[PDB]
């Protein structure tokens, strides 16, 4: 009969402005994932970048319907991403909570990198690397920083050179104790990173293998930045789902590439079913398709706090 | 930044409860989609009958994400089928309407005999079978007694005989002129019928072919109620999407079926591009798998009739 309805606000009211809500969400969801508690349907992409994509899951049950335009922030003033997850009720199907979706699905992805590099980064890595500054890399150094004490220093670039100094100039401003360097080019700031992590819109691949630090660990939170050549030459590759993943999928058709040579999927690290870095010289790649699972169970954890703070408008279905 | 709200009060007071409105979404959607200008990937169904199936397509864009499950009538008092329905701005793929689904469901599908019956039933039929009593099957019954003017008995019957006796009786008294029959068994109902419409919830089929009179038109909603046997025997076959329908699949991958013995698809009809019924002999079946541009269109008619009357609940998104 009755759903909640939780706008951005609202989210941010009811705790979803912060990682650690996303963290524990994700620990429970990739968990369950390792196991097979699941069901992922592939996600179907409806297409006129330009796309919208429905993300359907059951762990709760639920669905991100996700929609985004490369047009945006730049001829409509508009966030690229946006659209709504809606949480069903297993043992009615019903739906129960209507939420917007943009700042719970750029949280998890940033929560997906730090458990990530929780498992996989170098011991005592002081420097960070953020390439793209929109919502996405935003949350990611905002995560990273809330769950990494000693950060030092950051490497931000952005092909947008006024995103990227606004971007650096407020976050210096946030943290005047870390020092925030605005990089000329993809390479000065990919080559100076411990830990990288890339958030751009592009279609083409631009980091090459040699940038990447011995013993740096490359978040490829954006998929299409990274080159073939880092998949077969970084020392372990991670994804969350091999079956998803299938640019993997062509080096896999061509003679590149197999899952005996993936290291592990990333729920396994969580369960410590397999080892993450075994030494500080292996780089490591981990290449996240997203999961339905990720942005489901977040959802859920914030829907529980939204209501038990009475958080967010009440609407009837009939 | 703003979407509005309709649940099925609204979508109601909307007109969304006569079948007119759909008919015409219908006519249009199906018509774009015998010339391919849509976009309709395949649906995934998300599986813990019991199922949560996402529909997203687009002709506008949208996403209808509709759950269900067989106890819920029998158990918990509720209605199978239940979700809601998002309607996207292609110019921005921001969502701009959330909309209650099952209504809206429920009557376009009812749409899909109307067009259909109005190709394929015969001139001047009289009798009309339902089977199954649920929200299907009233609005079936609600749609066909609006649009076709002169139907004088409604053979009805349902496993749960309450079900059956109840919905006969309020018909009754909805339409006293005409001659609605509590039938005993399926046989009774499905021989009498010179347009007979499955709306139940069945996995194992049960409508047999010599049940069919001569020149009968039979709209399988509920797609699992009718033998293989008629899918052979049926002078013609038509389906809304045969890469959808691919019961038909099994029929094809043995010896038996083919998309050449396929008389058309739905848009087709609509369209003129090939004829409906040609004589008054013919039994046709009609075997439609439900389009998500059948709900995105009906839903997004809806939106417009409820904006230009003021009606639904206006949610800001961020
Ligand atoms: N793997 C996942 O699970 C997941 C989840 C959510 C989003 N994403 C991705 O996150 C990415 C960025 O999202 P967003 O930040 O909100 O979009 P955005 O707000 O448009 O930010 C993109 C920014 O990247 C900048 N950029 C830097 N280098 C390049 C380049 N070489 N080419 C193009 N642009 C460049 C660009 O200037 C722009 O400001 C998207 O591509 C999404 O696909 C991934
Ligand atoms: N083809 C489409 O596009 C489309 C769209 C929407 C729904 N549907 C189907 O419509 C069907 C019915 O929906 P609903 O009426 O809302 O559900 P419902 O409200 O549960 O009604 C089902 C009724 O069918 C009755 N019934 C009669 N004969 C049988 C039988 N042999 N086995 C089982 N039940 C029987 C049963 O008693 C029950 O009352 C579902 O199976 C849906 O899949 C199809
Ligand atoms: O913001 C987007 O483009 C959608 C990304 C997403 O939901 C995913 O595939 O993980
Ligand atoms: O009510 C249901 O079970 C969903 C039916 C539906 O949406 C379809 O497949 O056409």
């Amino acid at each position: 009969r009755e759903m909640l309805y939780l706008n951005r606000s609202d989210i941010e009211q009811a705790g979803g402005n912060h990682s650690q809500v996303y963290v524990d969400a994700l620990t429970e969801a990739l968990t369950a994932h390792a196991h097979n508690d699941f069901v992922q349907p592939l996600k179907p992409y409806l297409r006129q970048a330009d796309r919208i994509i429905a993300m359907p899951s059951h762990i709760i049950s639920g669905i991100k319907w996700i929609g985004s335009k490369h047009d945006n922030p730049s001829k409509r003033n508009m966030e690229r991403a946006s659209g709504v997850i809606i949480l069903n009720d297993p043992e009615t199907n019903y739906p129960i909570a209507v939420m917007e979706a943009s700042l719970i699905s750029s949280m998890r992805t940033a929560a997906v990198s730090v458990i990530a590099a929780k498992h996989l980064a170098k011991k005592g890595f002081k420097d960070l690397t953020i390439i793209g500054c929109g919502l996405i890399g935003d949350k990611q150094l905002q995560s990273m920083l809330e769950q990494f004490d000693h950060i030092e220093r950051v490497f931000v670039y952005d092909q947008f050179s006024e995103a990227c100094a606004r971007f650096v100039d407020r976050w210096q401003q946030q943290r005047p104790e870390i020092n925030f360097i605005a990089t000329e080019n993809a390479k000065e700031a990919v080559s100076n990173g411990e830990v990288v992590i890339t958030c751009t819109v592009t279609d083409q691949p631009y980091i090459e293998y040699d940038w990447l630090q011995k013993g740096a660990f490359i978040s490829n939170i954006s998929i299409m930045d990274v080159h073939k050549e880092v998949f077969i030459k970084a020392d372990k590759v991670v994804v969350d789902d091999w079956s998803q993943c299938n640019t993997i999928n062509q080096l896999v058709l061509e003679g590149k590439f197999s899952k005996e040579a993936l290291h592990a999927e990333l729920g396994q690290l969580v369960t410590g079913d397999i080892p993450g870095r075994e030494d500080d010289d292996e780089i490591i790649l981990l290449n996240p398709m997203g999961m339905a699972i990720e942005d489901i169970s977040s959802a859920y954890f914030i829907y529980q706090q939204a209501q038990q703070q009475n958080i967010g408008t009440t609407l009837n279905l009939y």
